[PDB]
């Protein structure tokens, strides 16, 4: 099916963008960002454990994320349009990919997520039609934060630091259809 | 579009290598593959089966993720050949080798929870061949005397106890069972 990628910085504002698309659930497949498996994998919250203590937390937390995305990726659809929160690719070119540059993930720990992530890309093409790229500034995402839970003691400087790996990613084409809203 | 698939199994020590040789003069009709240790051993440089070894709280769920994919890997591997022989599988890190780390407190809850989940998604999204079980059954002071008497390794200083743990997970599985054909060998000889 034709697959649409949302985009974005932590706070963003891609959970309100995408409660548009609520009333549209019968002609298009509309795969929120699995947050809530997150917060309960049987009884653990791995995005509170990461947020705590990203060195312990941050490896077991994006092997999950990346298994849940792979699942939202991989489902069955009969809708001829799929709309998806966030993707494997944002897993691997900004949230790992920044996680290893401030030292959460050690190098062993890096290098694990990435021979899934190369397995994943090998055994299956995964969808990716176009990406829809809320691009914002670092300012105007920490405060959607904070006028609105397990993040809300994000620093700028990471929103900063995420915020520059999207735009090396999609601006700049740094990692590998792109529309970018404002 | 897998072979009739034999998966050998057994604990550190047991005589598995010395085992699994007698099938290379079959190449010809046997799919042989040996435990991926020499991957494990260089993740783009990094030895993830020393640092695990070193210190299991932090490296037990790299590594044994690491150990799902490539065994995974082994498991889907393409074949011509008419039989395939597997060292070890992705069930005998799950039952034996992670089950044990969360035992002795390696694995954290929220830890061994991620690595179940792949494995329920792995065995949702494909069925792993699996025809034939030879379990190469020893006791663990055996399987001890085995490690000590043989190169220095990674795993050359693991326990009697650590041992003796892995040897009842085998034997919970593969003769219990307990979880879910066996060939027993006695591997004591
Ligand atoms: N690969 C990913 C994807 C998301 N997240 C985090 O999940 C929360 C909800 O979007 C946000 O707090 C978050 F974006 F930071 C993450 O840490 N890594
Ligand atoms: N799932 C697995 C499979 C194997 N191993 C370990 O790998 C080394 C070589 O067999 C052995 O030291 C070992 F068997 F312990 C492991 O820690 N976890």
């Amino acid at each position: 099916p034709f697959t649409v990628l949302i985009e974005g910085n932590i706070g963003s504002g891609k959970t309100t963008y995408l409660n548009h698309f609520e009333k549209y659930k019968n002609d298009i497949c509309l795969l929120t960002e699995p947050v809530e498996k997150w917060r309960n994998v049987n009884g653990v919250n791995l995005l509170e454990l990461m947020y705590k203590d990203p060195k312990k937390w941050a490896m077991p937390f994006q092997s999950y994320v990346t298994l849940t995305m792979l699942q939202s990726h991989t489902a069955p659809t009969n809708k001829k349009l799929k709309i998806m929160e966030r993707s494997i690719f944002s897993a691997r070119y900004c949230f790992v990919e920044n996680m290893r540059r401030n030292g959460s993930l050690e190098q062993g720990m890096y290098n694990t997520l990435e021979e899934w992530y190369k397995f994943i890309e090998e055994s299956i093409h995964v969808q990716a039609d176009l990406i829809i790229y809320l691009r914002t500034s670092p300012e105007v995402a920490y405060e959607r934060i904070r006028q609105r839970s397990e993040e809300s003691c994000v620093p700028l400087k990471y929103l900063q630091e995420l915020h520059e790996l999207h735009e090396d990613w999609l601006i700049h084409q740094r990692r590998p259809k792109v529309l970018v809203l404002d």
